[PDB]
């Protein structure tokens, strides 16, 4: 049906969306702390402590499957990213500020995506 094709028109367009929101956010990462999943094998202990692992990796891949459906999916990821990572690592470590940064800075990104999603629907 033309309807079907439509909203896969809409899932495309929001899927280059949001890969343009995901290399936004990623240069705010220029440390690649969160490119890529943690290792079981150098954290083997870390599916005791973080019950939904995220990185940029994963993303990505759910992105070019166009798995997401909505902006506020792909924000449910984003924060996962930053979550874990303050749960998993205290105060005064690199990792925890690099996710202390990530956040902040990608507000500002996120805060406007929210606004061209709504506006270009
Ligand atoms: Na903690």
């Amino acid at each position: 049906s033309m309807e079907q094709v439509a909203m896969e028109l809409r899932l495309t367009e929001l899927t280059r969306l949001l890969r343009s929101v995901l290399d936004q956010l990623q240069d705010k990462d220029p440390a690649r702390i969160f490119a890529q999943p943690v290792s079981l094998k150098e954290v083997p202990d870390y599916l005791d402590h973080i019950k939904h692992p995220m990185d940029f990796a994963t993303m990505r891949k759910r992105l070019e499957a166009q798995g997401y459906k909505n902006l506020h999916e792909f924000e449910e990821d984003f924060d996962l990213i930053i979550d874990n990572c303050m749960k998993y690592n205290a105060r005064d470590t690199v990792f925890y500020r690099a996710a202390v940064r990530l956040r902040d800075q990608g507000g500002v990104v996120l805060r406007q995506a929210r606004r061209e999603v709504d506006s270009i629907g």
